[PDB]
């Protein structure tokens, strides 16, 4: 990756598509309030300069979890990438590392399991149309967890700056 670009202790990113970018946002919005999951920003809000935004890795970088807006397109989009890059496919293993992978389920966007990967389907996915929507939102994004993810990150800055730089 980079050398030492803008670094922030962001809470977590929300990977969404331009199709359901308002949906993923609609959540991140209630996220930083209902429970107080801040800071909260969407991939459509993520600023940049010389660097590109088409970095699915960025979302899987310096964070706690990543929202994977499973969509007919959003699927073939990244899903396609995966095939080209198993890098992301690794985050599908639900790495306990600082960053996590939490594939959220859209409500306005109908996406059955038949469209969901057996990997993201066998992982704790986020849901807003469920009764435990607030629960998972609490567990997944819980302070007790915000620490570990904060200690794993602050630590990831070592091994990297050591002999594992991006």
């Amino acid at each position: 990756g980079p050398l030492g670009s803008e670094e922030v202790f962001l809470k977590f990113v929300i990977l969404h598509a331009e199709d359901d970018t308002d949906e993923a946002l609609r959540v991140q919005n209630l996220l930083q309030d209902d429970f107080g999951i801040k800071p909260g920003i969407i991939f459509a809000e993520m600023p940049h300069g010389r660097q590109h935004l088409q970095n699915l890795d960025d979302a899987v970088n310096g964070s706690a979890w990543t929202i994977l807006l499973l969509t007919e397109n959003f699927l073939r989009d990244t899903w396609c990438n995966f095939q080209f890059y198993t890098s992301l496919m690794n985050s599908v293993n639900r790495q306990h590392k600082y960053n996590s992978v939490i594939p959220m389920r859209p409500l306005n966007n109908p996406l059955p399991r038949e469209r969901t990967p057996f990997a993201l389907q066998t992982i704790n996915a986020l849901e807003e149309e469920s009764r435990g929507f607030p629960t998972q939102v609490e567990r997944i994004f819980q302070e007790s967890v915000y620490k570990t993810q904060q200690t794993i990150w602050k630590e990831t800055r070592n091994m990297v700056q050591r002999q594992f730089i991006a």
